[PDB]
């Protein structure tokens, strides 16, 4: 049933080379992919090659995969192709800065999981799909969209010449598919609060063990949340423009509920626009800051993300105060 790229789409990507001016800034946590739309597939290939290497995936199969992933992202205001590449770039920056903590299998799984984490997003929350009994909520009871994203990732891999992991042994293939599954499910924000709480306890009690697989899955989970929210870690003009995209999607969801005679929560009500700066300050204080704080504790080189997150928070306070 899945959407596949055209021969010309993936063959075109194969050629593309990244401009040398970006070579140094792509390494930075605050790097914005925003002004380089036509380059995004090429940026992802660049990140796979710079991080993993030029021979980790057969270039043909990788370019087919990327171009098909792009096709299965909708024209929604926020959960689109741009978001997928932005999230993968944040993961790239984290992996590069913590080069001796993850396996080659984790490094490639995580980059793929990040690119596929919102695959075929309809621009609707899990609450909307569940409340209005959408076929997807009937399919997946909890973490509705997240289950669909992993399903859309598997179905893409299973297309003709799209299996980038075909060269792995049956054990390593099941292993990478498991890393991807868990990583994509962790992007359900509802799950983050408990995961971060458990990690904070393990860190404080000194019981956090990177050797223990369950502990590892939790750290990876928080890394996925940290990447998912990274728009709060860019420079203020980029952050501010991404917030407009997030609210355009929230408001479109509320317009749908209104059309059905349902009053949406203020966050999804375009008539409650004036509350956005305060809404943002609470999000930074209750979600973003704890996220990057715990991440910096577990992985100290991720500190620039906490620093940029704090800079945007003070910018939001400035807006509230005028
Ligand atoms: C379309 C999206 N689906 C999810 C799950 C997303 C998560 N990621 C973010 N979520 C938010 O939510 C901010 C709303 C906070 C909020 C509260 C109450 C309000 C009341 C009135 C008006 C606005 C109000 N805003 N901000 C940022 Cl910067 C990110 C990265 S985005
Ligand atoms: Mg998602
Ligand atoms: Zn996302």
């Amino acid at each position: 049933h899945m959407s596949i790229c055209t021969s010309e789409e993936w063959q075109g990507l194969m050629q593309f080379t990244l401009p040398v001016r970006l070579c140094k800034e792509i390494e930075l946590f605050h790097f914005d992919i925003g002004p380089f739309e036509n380059m995004w597939p090429g940026i992802f290939v660049y990140m796979v090659h710079r991080s993993c290497g030029t021979s980790c995936f057969e270039l043909e199969k990788l370019c087919r995969f990327i171009m098909s992933v792009k096709k299965n992202y909708r024209r929604v205001p926020y959960h689109n192709w741009k978001h997928a590449v932005t999230v993968a770039h944040c993961m790239y920056a984290i992996l590069q800065n913590n080069h001796t903590l993850f396996t080659d299998l984790e490094r490639k799984g995580l980059l793929i999981a990040c690119l596929c984490h919102d695959l075929d997003h309809r621009g609707f929350s899990n609450s909307y799909l569940q409340k209005f009994d959408h076929p997807l909520a009937a399919l997946y009871s909890t973490s509705t969209m997240e289950q669909h994203h992993f399903s859309q990732t598997v179905s893409i891999l299973q297309l003709e010449g799209h299996n980038i992991f075909s060269t792995l042994s049956s054990s390593e293939y099941e292993q990478v598919l498991e890393i991807i599954r868990k990583a994509i499910i962790a992007t359900d924000l509802a799950l983050y609060f408990g995961n971060r709480k458990q990690l904070e306890e393990m860190y404080q009690t000194g019981s956090l063990n990177l050797n223990n697989q369950s502990h590892r899955d939790r750290v990876i989970g928080l890394m996925m949340t940290a990447c998912d929210l990274c728009s709060v870690t860019k420079l203020w003009p980029v952050t501010k423009l991404t917030a407009n995209d997030i609210y355009a999607e929230f408001w479109a969801e509320g317009d749908e509920m209104k059309k059905l005679g349902i009053q949406p929560i203020p966050m999804m009500d375009r008539d409650k626009k004036d509350e956005v700066p305060q809404g943002q300050l609470g999000f930074y204080n209750a979600v973003a800051i704890p996220c990057y704080t715990t991440l910096t504790q577990i992985l100290p080189p991720t500190e620039p993300l906490l620093k940029a997150c704090r800079d945007n928070l003070s910018q939001w306070e400035k807006v509230i105060r005028g």
